[PDB]
């Protein structure tokens, strides 16, 4: 069995790897890009072409979908967002899809049709990494996405929300969508990302909680000058003011210690010219914490300090708030039952949260939820290098599978 | 003869201001760009029309030629460049090529054909605002211009010097070019750019030095990981290190005081995205001051700061030191007729230095060169909002014109 998934894997990863392959290193399959479609369009054509019922919803999640013989209406869901960052790896996020349909066409191989439906989803995005929204896919399952909020929005280059959507054949609904009543349990099998599994010699995470995390976009505005006539102290510099920022915030979260963490991952100082004083600078924050509190408290003395420094620099700040999550815990009575497989099965298995956002923390308030973790080699995600042993994800696979088992095949 | 001229920059400089015009704001007309070839072809169409016999030299410095009766062989040349930096104004570079034109335009029609050859001259780029190599211009107007300095360079955006030059017409020398050895003097009428003029309350500025400058481009290099599972303190964070950086320099030039000006006008992350602790900076440096051994000592002290910060961090650094100007005075001789102009002509002058690089500063070691500089209105450049009184502009174009009478209308 262990067998049969490192081959399955071997023969699919990289065939799915290759939709949003990025010259310059690892995936870059961003929300509604055309990679987004093509993987979606093909991933979806694989699931049919192994039997399983397919469909997009209004906002394109992937579903496949196995019929249940005696409680077609109770849904027992897994899978994770297809999405990735810029020069991302290939198994953050995808492979919990791929795995799910691994899990469920072997499954329904050796043990016939379940008595609840089953699904694989691919999410349409959980990276929150070319428009200033997160968790797109999810949250539109749940209906808790409002269509106001990404109407107005663009990415980077200016390519508005809604003409990417459209671009891959779907519409902004007019309202929140109708959430789904019908899933009983959701488990999403995902790596690590951290080596936190690694560095223990553990094999599988049983996930209990997922982190907190605040994201914001800053706009700093300035007075664009030239770098040699422009006297030092009559400078408004955007770049300047953005490192006393980012300077003196990543000192302060040091000294909070774990598992306060802080990053400062964009920046965009324009017009961004070797001699040209940078009249403006748009920047991003994302900071994260096991605790709410802990978390709201510190980014409201990070938003008190860059307002403060600003205003000492007579420098225009718009502070956007475009993510604030709370921390949120996984199903007690499905991290038992998991807890319960890893004994029975002997895995060398740790208990642990996650410091990576998932579709799984919008899920959990919801329907009962669990996650199920592998390890990553060195701790290394959202880098092109990002890696995980072949029999680790099998393991992962297996693991998963007998979860899905347990709550589909069985009453 | 105000008049005059105040009427031919308000027709000649929205004409010309319209190629390379940005919709974004102001003026982006880079080295060899398509706004950049046009700009050349419509300014050599009306020269040529209006008598001048004009030429490209092999790099698209742009040349109008009036023959001189008595000495043709010998050359006064006046100009500046065609070149802008990104969403700049419509006054810095171009006005005083444009002055140039007009000038001799007008002496022509008032006291015919002058003794010695007079040339208007348009330079190809003096901002280094496209790629990493400045003056290209004139110093290949003086062979000073290694062609191996920019075969291999490329523009943020991939284009290689070599194949927007030849896209450009002009073709990349095989070596050096030979140095032309017929010009008699230089001069370069242009914007202050700062607010010295207009906050005393002059007119003119005779130039008698301009400012050595130095540029680097410093590429960091640590690791791309996720925002949320990768502790701070495993972190080797590229846009941290830059913020410390840049905090730590500016604040010890401000110790320095006036003239030390410096700036991180440019700075590119990757990969760039808000959950991505960022694994490679690149960013610019620009630091100028009237003295050549303060310079290099503050700049060199910065070089050990950045490695310092660096090695403590465990990250690669890389300093490409890619302009290295020292500071150059005007010509004695030059200066002082200028000043004696300005006496009789009763003008509101001073004396003073240039804090901006000018082609000027490259011809000045090798012909006798002077500058004169008319205000800038809050001392704004390098920025759309770069304006100009139009008696101011009259005035000095009036200045020039005298300027080059003597120099050339006269024995
Ligand atoms: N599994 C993930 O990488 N998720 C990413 N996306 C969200 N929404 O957290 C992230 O930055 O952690
Ligand atoms: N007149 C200018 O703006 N020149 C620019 N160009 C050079 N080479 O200095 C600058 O940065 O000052
Ligand atoms: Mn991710
Ligand atoms: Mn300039």
């Amino acid at each position: 069995m262990i067998t049969h998934f490192r081959q399955a894997i071997e023969e699919t990863l990289p065939w799915l790897s290759s939709f949003g392959a990025d010259p310059a290193g690892g995936m870059t399959r961003l929300l509604y890009s055309p990679e987004w479609l093509e993987t979606q369009q093909q991933f979806k054509k694989r699931m049919a072409a192994s039997g399983l019922e397919t469909r997009f919803d209004e906002v394109g999640n992937l579903y496949g979908r196995l019929n249940g013989t005696e409680y077609p209406q109770e849904v027992v869901l897994s899978g994770s967002h297809i999405d990735t960052v810029v020069n991302g790896g290939n198994l953050d996020g995808q492979f919990g899809a791929l795995a799910a349909w691994l899990a469920i066409d072997w499954l329904k191989t050796q043990y016939g049709a379940p008595l609840r439906t089953v699904e694989v989803v691919a999410m349409a995005e959980a990276e929150g990494s070319r428009f200033p929204y997160v968790f797109w896919g999810s949250k539109n399952i749940f209906g808790l996405a409002n269509p106001d909020d990404v109407r107005n929005i663009c990415d980077a280059k200016g390519n508005s929300f809604v003409d990417a959507m459209k671009a891959c054949g779907f519409t902004l609904p007019n309202a929140p969508l109708t959430p789904r009543q019908d899933i009983k349990a959701f488990v999403e099998l995902h790596i690590e990302q951290g080596c936190v599994l690694e560095s223990n010699g553990q094999s599988i995470g049983v996930v209990n909680a997922i982190v907190g995390q605040r994201r914001y976009t800053v706009t700093l505005n300035g007075e664009s000058n030239h770098a040699g006539t422009t006297p030092m102290g009559y400078r408004r510099d955007t770049v300047y003011a953005f490192s006393r920022i980012c300077h003196q915030s990543v000192e302060k979260a040091k000294r909070m210690g774990d598992p306060l963490v802080l990053t400062f991952g964009k920046v965009e100082p324009r017009p961004n010219t070797v001699n040209v004083v940078p009249g403006k600078t748009t920047f991003t924050i994302d900071c994260r914490h096991t605790d709410a509190a802990v978390l709201r408290d510190f980014t409201q003395q990070l938003e008190n300090d860059m307002r403060a420094i600003c205003d000492e620099m007579d420098i225009g700040i718009d502070i956007d708030l475009w993510m604030d999550e709370e921390p949120v815990p996984m199903n007690k009575e499905l991290v038992a039952t998991l807890t319960e497989l890893c004994e029975r099965e002997k895995l060398n298995y740790r208990v642990m949260h996650s410091g990576a956002g998932h579709d799984a923390q919008i899920f959990a308030p919801r329907v009962p939820t669990c996650m199920i973790f592998i390890p990553s080699i060195n701790g290394i995600s959202h880098n092109p290098a990002e890696r995980t042993n072949i029999t680790d994800l099998a393991e992962g696979v297996k693991t998963l599978a007998l979860m899905l088992y347990q709550l589909a095949w069985q009453k």
